[PDB]
């Protein structure tokens, strides 16, 4: 399977991003 | 495919990542 995992983390914040086929 | 895509940054320093397999 083809999946995307992102993480982005700067001064107080996390934005975890995904996403998957 | 596996795609990662990041971007965390503390101190002074940003560590991007970005590449799909």
């Amino acid at each position: 399977r083809w999946c995307v995992y992102a993480y982005v983390r700067i001064r107080g914040v996390l934005v975890r991003y995904r996403r998957c086929w």
